[PDB]
């Protein structure tokens, strides 16, 4: 037999007819078709009134979207017996074996069902069913000429990983509370069920303290290339993780230690070992900067800081990064970072950090590691111990250029385009691991704008949303193109500044 790999399309990038992406464990076609009109209700119906309570909210939002593009006014009504028409989302006799996320969606001729375990499970199945009706259905505005039809069709589906999720660094840039809201939604819409939120680094710190004011006072006043900066209040930041909540996703704050520390160290002088605040960094180097490892000082400013956010943050996960500590010895780095997780853990929080922070002596089998490194030894400690692995190798740095020419971009891991981004497995990256999923990470040195964001995420995260969703076995870049090409109009339909990938 004769095999190819894929090179640039000829001529340029390519970029009744659903687009279900990431690609679902079964999905047939039968005979006939449902049409959503403008008598169309969304009928709910749990286990018992309190599920039937939460599945009601998800029907509102599911019919939010469908008012935009439709212009109806479609209803929630909570009931069991849907009417010609309908759609249908119940959690009465959910399949066990799809899990907290599967579901099972049947369209016939009278009514569209959607039958999860758990309403989790009836949101993730919502985006399916939101890509099965026409293009068109995705524009925030009313679009007419279209039929909003639905085949006949029966899908099975559940996640093969566990954690899927989005990183978005807004250190180095800040982007806004709607902003960072937009890319929740975007990427709720393709099953991403866990976004990180990289709120501290070198160039800028993002979350307000109120037991250290000048980190925002100071801390918060720039970033890379001297813009104004920004930061969120507290109420900003619940705001954030209530408008994940709604789309069943967990947020996950990282305040990045010992290294990546810069913007502390100029907010507060204290934190140095001179005694001077840091001149603030608008660069883009990495590596040099430090907490004080044996100073107390560092320990209660770090205690205080877990205190206020996981007072906010709902998440049993906080982020404690440990990457490039390169100012900080490996002894000192070791030391520093099991008490940070000690106090993080008494604070009822478990701890995530980047590698090589799996191999402090202070870590738990309830630590995770974020392991971006993939060589062969990375990951050692966490095996060892047990600890849970979120993989983000190059092909999930989501930062790098498409290509050599990207007008945008970083290039240190080489080029991640659409394929790249696709063709690759969590378990390339590490072996013998409990691998808990995977982490796109979009770092921020050189994306300004909402357009930067849009361009590099899309389609480059589709393509990892896939690998983290679907079976490895049910996975094939010529397939997935395909599919991508087909999808191009519903990226455009929801205002998406995406690539025209060449290789698609
Ligand atoms: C673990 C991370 N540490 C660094 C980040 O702060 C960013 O500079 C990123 C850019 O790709 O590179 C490395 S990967």
């Amino acid at each position: 037999h004769h095999h190819h790999s894929s090179g640039l399309v000829p001529r340029g990038s390519h970029m009744s007819q659903p687009s279900i992406l990431p690609k679902p464990v079964s999905y047939t076609v039968g005979s006939g078709q449902f049409v959503l009109t403008k008598n169309a209700s969304i009928f709910v119906a749990g286990n018992n009134v309190g599920e039937t309570d939460e599945l009601f909210n998800i029907g509102q939002a599911l019919a939010k979207k469908l008012n935009a593009s439709t212009g109806y006014t479609i209803s929630v009504v909570k009931s069991n017996q849907p009417t010609a028409g309908s759609i249908y989302l119940t959690t009465v006799g959910g399949n066990a074996a799809l899990g907290n996320e599967g579901y099972d969606l049947i369209t016939t001729s009278n009514q569209v069902t959607l039958t999860a375990n758990k309403p989790e499970g009836v949101f993730r199945g919502n985006q399916t069913l939101l890509q099965l009706l026409p293009a068109g259905i995705e524009k925030n505005t009313v679009v007419s000429g279209v039929q909003w039809v639905i085949p006949h069709s029966n899908i099975s589906d559940k996640p093969e990983y566990e954690y899927r999720g989005l990183m978005l660094d807004v250190a180095r840039h800040f982007f806004t509370v709607d902003e960072v809201k937009r890319q929740i939604d975007l990427a709720s819409q393709y099953k991403i069920n866990k976004f990180h939120m990289h709120l501290s680094d070198d160039q800028g710190w993002r979350i307000e303290i109120k037991s250290w004011p000048d980190l925002i006072e100071i801390g918060s006043k720039g970033q890379v290339g001297g813009g104004p900066g920004g930061y969120y209040t507290q109420e900003q930041f619940k705001d954030i993780v209530s408008y994940a909540a709604e789309r069943y996703i967990e947020v996950i704050p990282e305040i990045d230690m010992p290294g990546h520390t810069n913007a502390a160290l100029a907010s507060y002088g204290e934190l140095n070992p001179d005694g001077k605040r840091k001149a603030m960094r608008t660069d883009t180097a990495v590596g040099y900067s430090t907490l004080m490892p044996r100073a107390e000082i560092t320990y209660q400013f770090v205690e205080d800081v877990i205190s206020e956010l996981a007072a906010i943050s709902p998440s049993p996960y906080i982020h404690l990064g440990g990457d490039e500590s390169n100012a900080t010895s490996a002894a000192d780095y070791d030391y520093f970072f099991g008490r940070v997780t000690a106090i993080a853990n008494s604070y009822g929080k478990k701890v995530v950090g980047w590698d090589p922070s799996d191999t402090s002596s202070g870590a738990t089998s309830d630590s995770v590691l974020q392991n971006w490194t993939c060589s062969a030894s990375t990951g050692t400690a966490a095996k060892a111990k047990g600890m849970k692995v979120i993989v983000s190798p190059a092909n999930a740095y989501l930062d790098m250029k498409y290509y050599s020419d990207s007008p945008i971009g970083l290039q240190w891991r080489g080029f991640v385009n659409t394929n790249r981004a696709y063709n690759w497995d969590p378990t390339d990256c590490i072996k013998g691991a409990n691998i808990y999923g995977v982490e796109s990470t979009l770092w921020t040195e050189t994306f300004v704008t909402q357009d930067h964001l849009d361009y590099m995420l899309y389609p480059k995260l589709l393509s990892n949303a896939e690998v983290g969703w679907t079976a490895r076995g049910d996975r094939n870049w010529d397939d997935f193109k395909e599919r991508l090409i087909e999808h191009t109009p519903r990226l455009q339909n929801k205002g998406i500044k995406f690539f025209a990938d060449p290789i698609v």
